[PDB]
């Protein structure tokens, strides 16, 4: 059901790392005004790892309050402990989130059956639309297409964020699912392709700085207009690359800082974008017409 | 300083998943009488990921209690949040742990400088010996030898658990450090080699089921007796492979259950060793003289 450009919103912070509430509010309003179709609160780009339990909740509550039902809000509720994921997901349901996004448990490397049981348990514990999220390079585990297809059979699992950036594999997943659940790109570089091939949207990092342009890219790609999709994506294509010169969200938070939208706060172990990457980033933003 | 066979103890659990305190006490006593030189409490193998804050504290407390100062106790206190790592490490210090083991932040992929700032902040916040731990395959990040050498200059950072299983790389690290801090193997398959090349010990998984044998392997390897280390390691070499047929600690917990030392409890997302691997594992244990 949720389709289009789905921004993986950063969590603005003060210089001392405290959550920058006013700046977050402005961002949410700007996204809605700019055409962003949905927001993922407190996901990887939002530094879920370094926010406390209370902050995780405050941020979700704030984004929901400011969005005021204008666009669906997806809450990042993944954890590498099934017990904890259930807790976070329930909190999200209770706060009024429209769906929850759950990255596969990271670092502890569960088996494929373990991943199946992990998500099955959460789906059965919380009546809320759940989106799976696979990003092996970060987690140490790869949720296979086969496992994803099995999970698509479970009530409440309505989709998967495929951040592999492996298009053939993504197309294979889409074809095997045959509409059973949605597929979202989790790789800005190839998102336009995956959507042309059947993905329902892009849970984007780039949409953080070019929400209007990415909104348009998703729209025409979903419409299966290959020429337009390719033409519009080319305009923001270098951005998809430069926003990962250092681990996301380091570059994207700096980009927004250069845009005058947020301050420099970011929590250890993450660090402000290294100096050698700032000019190139500023150039890229000027080139794409952002600043 | 802490040298020899250092077991990354499992956290015994009842069938419902609750911590099996009685089995834990027996295990600790068994390790002390069998020759184990030190215990890492609530590390990876001890399912740190699925234990709550309180259970974490209690497991460390119980292990410290039963050991009764007979062998040093290392507390696993890693987290992908610097603030959390500090709180966990301070807690371990207060409980009387001898040192703390901290895996590199996983999932959020900090930069090398971020890894440096992460550990420095912890070292400056807590007066306790700290042991770094690198295991890229699980974390999504690789703490380079260069970064490790820099960190060795920080007061209170006294060692690194190298789980790369890359012997030439480990040797390069040992030589560059020239004693500034200790290097421990984090790969049972190659541990004997790394210790012959200068590592201070092996923070092992295999030691969970063959504590006496591993204590001997470490002793002779530390003594630089190459033939004895090869001969003794050869007898348990197959165990080093089989204990990873599925993600650790899944196999080693089943191994201990077959040995009648612990029950089947293990927390989702982890699952009991898949049925098809149980006979093969039993045979490996029989071949090695363990059961």
């Amino acid at each position: 059901t949720i389709q289009g450009s789905i921004v993986a919103i950063v969590t603005p912070m003060l210089k001392d790392g405290g959550v920058d509430w006013k700046s977050l509010e402005k961002l949410v309003e700007w996204h809605i005004e700019q055409g962003t179709n949905s927001i993922v609160a407190v996901g990887t780009t939002g530094e879920a790892s370094t926010l406390s339990m209370e902050e995780h909740t405050q941020v979700i509550k704030e984004i929901i309050r400011v969005a005021n039902k204008r666009i669906p809000i997806i809450a990042g509720t993944g954890a590498n402990s099934t017990r904890e994921a259930i807790e976070l997901t329930k909190a999200a349901k209770d706060l009024g989130a429209d769906a929850a996004l759950l990255v596969t448990p990271y670092y502890n490397k569960p088996t494929q059956e373990g991943l199946y049981q992990h998500y099955k348990a959460i789906a059965e514990a919380v009546e809320l639309p759940l989106i799976l999220y696979n990003v092996p390079g970060r987690t140490g585990v790869d949720l296979s297409n086969d496992t994803a297809v099995r999970l698509a059979e479970i009530p409440n699992i309505v989709g998967i964020k495929d951040a592999t950036g492996d298009v053939p594999r993504g197309k294979a997943l889409i074809d095997a699912l045959n509409g059973k659940m949605a597929v979202y790109s989790g790789d800005d570089e190839t998102a336009w392709e995956l959507m042309l091939l059947g993905a329902d949207g892009n849970i984007s990092v780039t949409a953080n700085i070019a929400p209007k342009a990415m909104s348009e890219v998703c729209a025409v790609a979903i419409a299966k207009d290959e020429q337009q999709a390719k033409t519009l994506n080319n305009k923001i294509a270098n951005l998809h690359n430069i926003l990962f010169c250092e681990s996301n969200p380091i570059p994207v938070k700096w980009a927004l800082h250069e845009m005058g939208l947020i301050d420099t706060g970011i929590r250890l172990p993450l660090t402000p974008l290294a100096e050698q990457y700032r000019e190139p980033l500023r150039n890229a933003l000027k080139d794409a017409g952002i600043i």
